[PDB]
Order: structure tokens, then sequence, then C-alpha cells
């Protein structure tokens, strides 16, 4: 089943590429009806970012959750 292939795509993904900032905590997402949304940042990173002021990591990549558009 091809969603088999971008389901261990995404899963992968996510395992192999930890938050930007503190490079080791992985990263916050969230669903958006059909694609995730991976957060370049973990949560406490991206929550400190606001307190520092710093916006350089903030951002996202969605990807589409399926493998038919
Ligand atoms: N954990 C995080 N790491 C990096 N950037 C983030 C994080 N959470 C939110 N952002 C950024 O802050 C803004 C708010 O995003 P989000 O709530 O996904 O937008 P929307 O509310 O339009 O869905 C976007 O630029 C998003 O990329
Ligand atoms: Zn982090």
């Amino acid at each position: 089943d091809d969603d088999d292939k971008k389901t261990n795509w995404l899963k992968r993904i996510y395992r192999v590429r930890p938050c930007v900032k503190c490079k080791v905590a992985p990263r916050d997402w969230k669903v958006k009806n059909k694609h995730l949304r991976i957060y370049n940042m973990c949560k406490t990173c991206f929550n400190n970012s606001i307190d520092i002021g710093d916006d350089t990591y903030h951002g996202h990549v969605d990807w589409l959750m399926y493998a038919d558009s």
C-alpha cells in the first residue's frame, strides 16, 4: 500500500531531524486536515524563543499525509 510508503517516510522524517534549536528534543507538530505540519522547534524551545524574542527558528514544513492527491 502506497499510503504506507508516505507513513513511513513521515515516520522517518520526524525521527531523524530533531528540534532545530536544542537539536535533541524532537519537533512539535499538529494535524491539519490532509497535512501533517512539523514545526521547526520542540515545544520548550519554541516557547523560549518567544521569551527571549528570537524568531529566527520560527517556521514549519507541511507534509501531505496520503500517497495520493
Ligand atoms: N514549535 C514551533 N516551532 C517553530 N515555529 C512555530 C512553532 N509553533 C508555531 N510556530 C510558528 O508560529 C506561527 C503560528 O503557527 P500555527 O499556529 O501553525 O499557524 P496557524 O495558527 O495559522 O495554524 C507560524 O509561523 C508557525 O510556523
Ligand atoms: Zn528544542
